[PDB]
């Protein structure tokens, strides 16, 4: 049914594949010593593997992304145990900033690193700590990550379509579905995953980093780039600052052609500012402006199924401070108020 994954998942899989350092077997050590918070250990594992001669010069994109991911699960590691990874490692730091050139992407892991683009058997999954629940944190990602990259193409294929014709609500139906992946990513994650376990020892795991003068947030999956894709369909032309400050503090940490497409819409009406001057202009009682704002208003109740439930195991996992993306649960409140505010639009059209 949603045949526009599988070129994602395949071009993640190329990177998940890929071992240029061959550190697999070194990197399952990893979860042992953080166990045992063996921080001379952890720094005498990551130099095994560490380049000391700069990066072998037939790498492309996806060597340097698998060695970024393999160095990085060190360095969310050394900075849960309190210490700076560019302080402690001598040589890391610029061996991360040609990384960061090679792959157009931070200094650092991000989601992409350490969920997609890494493995999924027991015996090459990397890990920060090797437990059930990281495990089932990681799955929850891979399960929406490819569906969501789908559905920002669908919603930029959608832009450029008239309410007027017949393909915007079939179009719209579509793109309802790639969504659904995002809720279904909850339900697992409220399933599978213990909040105490997470907020005890996962969440450690996450700080950010200092790289080049600068902090670097550690992995979320607050860096899926859903925000790029609701850039495009809603909030582009928004005045709200805390929404504005909230999508350009995690442009850095998405893949270079969504930051592309954030900027190409960005000062610009959203799709459903556009979609709503089409129907005030040319009336309801045209049946493709009917059908397709109804299929609009479907495509606001699945990011609400989303983001609701999504709000409630934040606040379970808090109850047990800010995510690694800097931010308490309030500010998704404010962003679910949006999404609310957003879809009323599109009814009121009704
Ligand atoms: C134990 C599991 C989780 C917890 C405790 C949690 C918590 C949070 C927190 C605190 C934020 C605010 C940004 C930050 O400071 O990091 C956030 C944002 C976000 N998270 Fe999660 N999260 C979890 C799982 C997930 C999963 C499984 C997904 C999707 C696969 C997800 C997707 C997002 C998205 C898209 C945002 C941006 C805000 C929004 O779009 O509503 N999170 N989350
Ligand atoms: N940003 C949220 C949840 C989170 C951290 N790391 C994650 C990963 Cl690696 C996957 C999914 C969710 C998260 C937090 O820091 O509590
Ligand atoms: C959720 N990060």
């Amino acid at each position: 049914t949603l045949d526009r994954v599988g070129v994602f998942a395949a071009t993640h899989a190329a990177v998940a594949a890929s071992d240029p350092l061959q550190a697999r077997a070194l990197v399952l050590q990893l979860p042992g010593l953080n166990r045992n918070k063996d921080v001379p250990g952890i720094v005498g594992l990551l130099r095994e593997f560490l380049p000391v001669r700069g990066l072998p010069s037939g790498w492309g994109f996806v060597e340097a992304a698998a060695a970024m991911r393999d160095i990085g699960f060190f360095l969310g590691s050394l900075k849960r145990h309190g210490h700076e990874p560019a302080e402690v490692v001598p040589g890391l730091e610029p061996v991360l900033l040609d990384l960061a050139r090679a792959t157009n992407l931070p200094p650092r892991e991000t989601l992409l690193h350490v969920t997609v683009w890494n493995p999924t058997a027991a015996d090459a999954q990397r890990s920060y700590t090797g437990l059930p629940d990281e495990a089932h944190l990681l799955e929850s990602v891979r399960i929406s990550m490819a569906a969501l990259e789908a559905a920002i193409a669908l919603t930029v294929e959608l832009f450029d379509v008239s309410l007027r014709s017949p393909e915007f609500a079939q179009r719209s139906d579509e793109l309802e579905a790639y969504l659904q992946k995002m809720v279904e990513s909850i339900v697992y994650a409220y399933r599978f995953i213990s909040p105490q376990v997470f907020y005890d020892e996962l969440r450690p795991f996450y700080e950010p980093i200092r790289v080049g003068g600068q902090s670097y947030l550690g992995p979320g999956a607050v860096e899926m780039p859903l925000f790029v894709l609701e850039h495009v369909l809603w909030g582009s032309q928004s005045d709200d600052q805390t929404y504005r400050e909230f999508k350009e503090t995690y442009l850095p940490y998405v893949l270079p052609a969504y930051r592309a497409v954030y900027a190409r819409f960005s000062g610009e009406p959203a799709l459903i500012d556009r979609a709503l001057d089409e129907a005030r202009a040319v009336g309801t009682r045209d049946e493709h402006v009917r059908a397709g704002l109804t299929a609009l208003e479907r495509v606001f109740k699945v990011l609400l199924r989303f983001r609701a439930p999504h709000l409630k195991l934040a606040e379970r996992a808090y109850e047990v401070e800010i995510g690694s993306g800097g931010y308490a649960p309030s500010m998704l409140g404010e962003l679910l108020t949006l999404t609310y505010a957003a879809r009323s639009r599109v009814r009121a059209a009704l």
